[PDB]
């Protein structure tokens, strides 16, 4: 389940004062480099002429399962394919996006292995290699806004080799002169855009590198080829391999799956036991919001997995139930003040809490032991091995009518 992301300035006048690029990553589900550099740049840039539209991950359900492509190589299914592949619909949404009037460029981000050479050295630095190159299908695209891709090739290129964490890691133009019998790229998405008279480039990162430096040197060939085409924007952070680890890393990351409250992504216990699911909903379909954009469930045997790209946050055991939504909010004194509390938010506890009982409604505290609504609660009573979180803080409210389940409110202790 691939989708668009929209990077557009405040003005809407603006889109037309400066180029458009497609952003692309993830064709393949295990090259975390790219679809990582694509969530930090939706997170942390910010366009402000132009337009810079991003898919973060075209292979969601590959990405979701830390696998290179499910149901093959999506980048070979550009060209000829059969309207029964499993994945023909998304290549249909890839293929518009790109050839749309709305689009001059398209830059697709890969992972690869050991480091490009345009002359054999060794086993790792050698002309088979793809790490550490930006990639042209040919020199000049003739029709296209901006129809000399070499010299933009390599004027990003020198743009990402002024910022070299070390020497092994210097980027090289890797030209594939598709048009001139390279079948394997002419079945591929840059030449799909060249086809379509738009600007095209990719850019590897070698899977020799830690994540973070991955996600560094994608980013530097996203600024690169944005400064080429004189698309302006910020960032709020400075770019270096430690802020790009701490950003990835980001404690304030959140998933929101259903209506249950939002959990922290990091640092959640390695499973969480009897998690209520609404039944009779497959996983794909449960609705999961993040601040992040490549977070996602899936099934694993017995278990359902929640992603952040192909780390894995947590395993729910899940306990599947009717979601009753008839119960909005309820009446619980936090640290003496009484308040009204929505299902479905986090609620923090400096002392003690109480949930007033409901006539229909039981609450089980998580972790609480003895319907516990009606009892005064401190940190003191809950046995820590419940937590939510390995920081043993956050505990879970479940509400029951009483079959079915009417809801969770989350406390925090703080
Ligand atoms: C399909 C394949 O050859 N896999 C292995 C045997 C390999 O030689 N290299 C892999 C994959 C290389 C690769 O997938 N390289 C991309 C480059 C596409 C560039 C451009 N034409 C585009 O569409 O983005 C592609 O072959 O699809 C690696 O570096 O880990
Ligand atoms: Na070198
Ligand atoms: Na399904
Ligand atoms: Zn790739």
């Amino acid at each position: 389940s691939m989708e668009m992301i929209e990077k557009a300035p405040t003005d809407l006048e603006d889109r037309d004062k400066a180029p458009h690029l497609l952003l692309l990553a993830g064709i393949q589900g295990d090259e975390p480099g790219g679809f990582n550099a694509t969530n930090l740049f939706l997170m942390h840039y910010s366009v402000l002429k132009g337009l810079v539209e991003v898919v973060p991950v075209l292979n969601k359900p590959s990405m979701l399962r830390n696998h290179r492509g499910l149901y093959g190589d999506m980048n070979r299914k550009f060209a000829a394919l059969d309207k029964k592949d499993p994945e023909y619909p998304t290549i249909q949404e890839i293929k518009s996006l790109i050839a749309k009037p709305n689009i001059d460029a398209v830059l697709h981000l890969h992972d690869g292995g050991g480091y490009y050479r345009p002359v054999y050295v060794d086993a790792m630095l050698n002309p088979k290699r793809w790490g550490n190159c930006f990639i042209i299908d040919q020199d000049e695209v003739k029709g296209a806004k901006f129809p000399n891709l070499l010299a933009f090739a390599n004027n990003t290129i020198e743009s990402i080799n002024a910022h070299l964490l070390h020497p092994i890691e210097e980027y090289h133009l890797k030209n594939t002169r598709t048009a001139q019998g390279d079948t394997e790229m002419q079945k591929a998405l840059t030449f799909y855009a060249i086809n379509q008279k738009k600007s095209a480039f990719a850019n590897e990162a070698s899977k020799e590198l830690p994540l973070a430096s991955r996600v560094f040197y994608h980013l530097q060939a996203i600024e690169g080829l944005l400064n080429q085409l004189n698309i302006p924007f910020k960032r709020d952070f400075e770019l270096n391999p430690s802020s790009v680890h701490a950003l990835i890393n980001d404690k304030s990351l959140w998933a929101k799956i259903s209506s249950l409250p939002k959990i922290p992504l990091f640092n959640l216990r390695p499973r969480l036991n009897h998690f209520p699911l609404p039944h009779n909903t497959k996983i794909p379909q449960i609705p999961i919001e993040s601040n992040a954009y490549i977070v996602g469930l899936v099934k694993n045997k017995q278990e359902v997995f929640l992603k952040y790209g192909n780390k894995l946050m947590t395993r729910l055991s899940p306990f599947y139930i009717e979601f009753d939504p008839s119960l909005e909010e309820v009446k619980m004194q936090i640290d003496n003040k009484d308040q009204m509390v929505k299902i479905g938010s986090v609620v923090e506890v400096k002392e003690s809490f109480y949930i007033h009982a409901m006539d229909n409604i039981r609450a089980n505290v998580i972790g609480f032991s003895v319907n516990e609504a009606g009892y005064t609660i401190r940190f003191k009573d809950f046995q820590k091995r419940f937590s939510l979180d390995k920081q043993e803080r956050i505990y879970r409210i479940e509400f029951y009518k009483n079959n079915a389940f009417s809801g969770m409110i989350l406390v925090k202790f703080v």
